[PDB]
DNA sequence: GCGCGTACGTGCGTTTAAGCGGTGCTAGAGCTGTCTACGACCAATTGAGCGGCCTCGGCACCGGATTCTCAGGCCTGGCGAT
């Protein structure tokens, strides 16, 4: 589970975060013809090499292209870093991230790959 | 090949002047009669029209010069989606 090359303020610094079976990394994807959508958001849960200290990256756009970003810190508080990861998938798929090892999916709202 | 906008083809209802048969009249095409205006007939005159003759400048056109316009390029704002 690679950290985004596009976080550089973290990328080489950092690792995505991990526990057990879970992996704190997702890509989200959003296609639609009928009104001309090809879109996708990365969400990473990073924590610092040399210290435990946490933020969550993001990163979105047109499928393709650089488009927009946020590195939002988190200090030491890996709660408020996993409840922020955990909020961002939620809110673009309107389904939980811990219970979905099926995953179901509902219009108007993205996707996510393997 | 086709998305989608619309106008006339097709069915029902209203009502008006087309189609119609009788009544009635004089407007005017056609018949019959008047009579003199004028084309073609018939001839001599004579110059305009057409056949041969020039002769000159309108037109085509080759040399040289300038403007028109199509083809081959260039850059900044509108607003599209994120």
């Amino acid at each position: 589970a690679p950290v985004d090359p596009e976080c550089t303020a973290k990328v080489g610094k950092a690792h995505v975060y991990c526990e057990g079976n879970d992996v704190y990394d997702v890509m989200l994807n959003q296609t639609n013809l009928r009104d001309n959508n090809n879109k996708y958001y990365l969400i990473q849960l990073l924590e610092d090499d040399a210290q435990r200290n946490f933020s969550v990256w993001m990163r979105w756009g047109r499928v393709g292209k650089m488009g927009q970003h946020s590195l939002v810190a988190c200090s030491g508080n890996l709660n408020k870093a996993k409840e922020i990861f955990q909020k961002k998938f939620l809110d673009k798929t309107k389904n939980n991230w811990e219970d979905r090892e099926k995953f179901e999916k509902v219009p108007g709202k993205y996707d996510m790959l393997q």
